[PDB]
């Protein structure tokens, strides 16, 4: 028998830092999880224990907090490094400051091997990346081949001369070829979601384990110890079509847990057994020193965006998946509501009307800090740079995209709208397009503004994410069927303006979306 | 046959401008209607025309715009001296700057009888209103009785030297002294609502015709002229206890309306019969030059009030009584936000909720001047310089507040609650003091505010009206049960400071009070 420790991490979203246990900003240092030099000291403690092990990462490290937006991807590099991660494969998000934005910052300062096999550029990027890396662990040998979500073209700017494939298609050959040269054991780690995950272990020959990312997958077995729910065992086993039992692992997100799955091979490579659970990194593990003196030191430039007061909250500002992608979330009717009042002022066509993608809302914010709101706090709720756009739509359009913010309901997918000026009542009880039963409208054609029918032959105008105008998060009708589309300001600037105006905020949920009992 | 016409107005409020057809600031000249330059084109004709004539004012002439605020009276005695007013009756506005801003502005400079039979001082004030007053008309004498509502102590600040009679109690013996006397012909004339006037005329033993105010009653015969919906006929004939048929009249409110009565008497003083209308003063009667020259120079004074724009409104600010002291209206929503807003602010207890008399909401403003508001625009909202005050009440309390509202719905009684941070449903189906059929409210002690039902053992901090904290508008729940309130800050520049902060408003109808289908 020969043990692997495979320790992985996925989604960090530059939470380089210790977070309060929503992963927004740590204010009470005494209850603080996760942040790289806690993640330090437990990797440190497994790797004097266990002799076979590697530190793996499945991508998205790019994108979630001032430290990303200031250094770019060079604390990911740096710190990465300093952790000494065994390899990553490239999530999406790895893509968002386009291919220069890969090259420069992490692909030519990562001191570990950077993969991803179906990935095919039609020169400058070759070797920088690899489709797979057969690293030494001990006296065997253990090949990881990488995958990234055939999706990232649409999802992030990858530019026209990277080309995307099926990644099923894309790994076998690889697989096939780490086969050849006698690796019998084969980690896929990569970053398309749990559902494709499953798919790679059931579908690609000479798989042992898959390391996935992407979907924030929490998995456990038995009493999980935070507030994630569990969607499933650790590891969750798949049975591939020829017939091995194949683990398949996520660890959820924001450097919160360090996924830990201890894998038993014989002398051949087959997965005798397997075991193991995501490690909660919370305040009983001590922040390593060094690394932590190290954070201080990169700290003092972001300084600078949290001195500034932009204004003060007297209320939770619930920027949750859990909440935003599937119930009214008073952080999206705050900027929703920021969204409507910016335009509602330099006009010079007025609007009444907001749509938000709640996968757009990156983080809550904390109000027992003073209540205290600067640039660093709405930096991790609006991390994209992107902009609140105007559009013209027709009535019938906006129906069919409320019909899509809940066909597909309850995987946690960002398109689920949050809203202004829009009274919504939905029943998931029909079936996916027929679930919309109530959508009253701020009427814009009367003296005084009340809420009535929306007419699918009339015309309103919505204040929306340019993300959602582009046709993002599968809202094609949006961007098909516009009648006009301006471009807006940007959305951080947009809500720090409207915050600042406020002095005080306390959004509440407040009926704009209800879900009857059927 | 002798005939006598009567020319009347009540509840005028300083509207000595012509008015938007809401009675607010005359905007577009060419459709504006009241003001008194108008009224006295009016009054001239019908003198010219008919040989007795009497012109009576029924009180309520104090409060209402910047021309009472800074005049205080002098533009009463001084324009109803122009007009040549033949008598009025003391109404309860009156009384709201005292004794003494009764005394010096308007009884010292009448040049006509004021009248109050029911007001008894306990002098100083001895001559200067009476409770009678006998005039001449041709070879004629009128007798003219007045009354004051009983209400005027609760309602306005008369102070503890003047005492209010039973209307009925204090008539009846001056109408018999009239009687003794050989007047044959006598007009109640008085402020006490149409309720009152009915009884008065069924009661008081020789009134020939009772001239009322107060309840700002719009009675008609025919198709009515402009958007007020007639309460009955005009005259409203009420059968007296000792068979006789006495005409009540009233003419609605803000000198938008001149009442005209033409009384065919015969030789021993009976009302052979009568007929009549409120005339309509709109842009088809031409303002009379000299009073108008004479409005505009008085009116230099107040421009200091017009000047600065406080903000912009993009909707019609509903105002209105037909609207707030109906359902909800926009204005109520403004201003309970504003209330809100300012203790949500300068705390050092804060409060999510607030609850507002809509008859304290005494005038619209209109979005059509390019949306601009100013001082004056505001000052005939909120014209009686009370306070928004926090109060902490028990749900109970609340409940009852609420039952209240709605009690004796569909009268144009001022008790009717708007509302902040509060979702009502009545059902006026039921029962008075079992309506209320939902009541949920903003929770306080939650980290994310969210709409709970109100319990009726739990304590919430209401942010309202000085004038609901004292008991006003038969809340005598609130002044009993409370268990703390606060004074707060003056009611116009609450408002005032919210509007100048926002720039823009849009206030909406957006179903914070609802009536159910039973
Ligand atoms: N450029 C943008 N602008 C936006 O406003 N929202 C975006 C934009 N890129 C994405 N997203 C949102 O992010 C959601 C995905 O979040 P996760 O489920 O955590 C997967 P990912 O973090 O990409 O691995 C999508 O469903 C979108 O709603
Ligand atoms: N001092 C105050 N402060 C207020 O806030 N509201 C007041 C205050 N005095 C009164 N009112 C309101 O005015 C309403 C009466 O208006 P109308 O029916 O037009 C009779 P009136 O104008 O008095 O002849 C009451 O029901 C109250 O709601
Ligand atoms: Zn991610
Ligand atoms: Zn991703
Ligand atoms: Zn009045
Ligand atoms: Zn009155």
């Amino acid at each position: 028998m020969w043990e692997l420790t495979i320790l992985h991490t996925n989604d960090v979203h530059s939470r380089l830092e210790q977070t309060s246990e929503d992963s927004s900003k740590c204010v009470d240092a005494s209850r603080c999880m996760g942040g790289v030099a806690r993640l330090f000291t437990k990797v440190q403690q497994i790797r004097r224990a266990e002799p076979n092990v590697l530190l793996l990462d499945a991508g998205d490290q790019y994108q979630g907090t001032i430290w990303f937006t200031v250094y770019k991807g060079a604390e990911v590099a740096h710190f990465m490094n300093a952790l000494r991660y065994d390899a990553m494969a490239l999530g999406n998000h790895e893509f968002d400051n386009g291919v220069e934005g890969l090259i420069e910052p992490l692909l030519k300062e990562a001191k570990f091997p950077i993969l991803s096999a179906n990935i095919k550029a039609k020169s400058q990027i070759s070797g920088l990346y690899l489709p797979y890396k057969v690293l030494p662990v001990g006296d065997e040998v253990v090949g990881i081949v990488g995958y990234t979500s055939k999706e990232t073209p649409f999802l992030s700017n990858p530019g026209t001369n990277l080309v995307f494939e099926d990644e099923i298609t894309a790994l076998q050959p690889e697989v096939d070829k780490l086969k050849t040269l006698n690796v019998n054991k084969i980690i896929a780690l990569g970053h398309s979601g749990f559902e494709m995950d499953k798919l790679i272990a059931q579908k690609v020959r000479g798989v042992d384990v898959v390391v996935g990312g992407h979907s924030n997958t929490f998995l456990y077995t038995g009493n999980p110890p935070s507030k994630e729910v569990p969607a499933g065992k650790y590891p969750f086993i798949v049975t591939s079509d020829d017939g091995r039992k194949v683990p398949v692992v996520q660890a959820y997100a924001f450097g919160k847990y360090l996924g830990y799955l201890k894998i038993e091979f014989d002398e051949r490579g087959n997965v005798i057994s397997s075991h193991g659970n995501p490690i909660l990194l919370d305040s009983s593990i001590p922040e390593d020193p060094s690394i932590k003196a190290d954070i201080n030191k990169w700290r003092i430039k972001l300084d600078d965006y949290s001195t500034q007061e932009l204004g003060k909250t007297i209320v939770y500002l619930d920027g949750s998946s859990q909440s935003c992608r599937f119930r009214e979330c008073n952080m999206g009717n705050l900027i929703c509501d920021a969204m409507i009042n910016n335009n509602l002022r330099h006009a010079d066509n007025h609007v009444s009307m907001c749509i938000l993608n709640g996968g757009g809302i990156r983080s809550p914010i904390d109000e027992r800090n003073d209540g205290t709101i600067t640039w660093e706090n709405l930096a991790a709720v609006l991390p994209f740079g992107g902009t609140f756009d105007l559009v013209q739509l027709k009535g019938s359009t906006l129906k069919k995209a409320f019909e899509h913010s809940v066909h597909r309901y309850g995987q946690s997918t960002g398109e689920f709208l949050q809203v202004g000026g829009i009274h919504v009542v939905y029943d998931l009880s029909r079936k996916p397009g027929d679930r919309v039963v109530k959508l009253d409208v701020l009427c814009t054609k009367c003296r005084v503004p009340s809420y009535d029918p929306l007419k699918m032959d009339e015309v309103y105008k919505v204040i929306l994410p340019n993300f959602l105008a582009n046709g993002g998060d599968g809202f094609q009708m949006i961007k098909d069927e516009l009648l006009r589309h301006d471009s807006g300001d940007q959305d951080i600037n947009v809500v720090s303006t409207y915050i600042s105006k406020m002095k005080v905020i306390y959004p509440a949920v407040e009926g704009r979306i209800k879900f009857s009992l059927e």
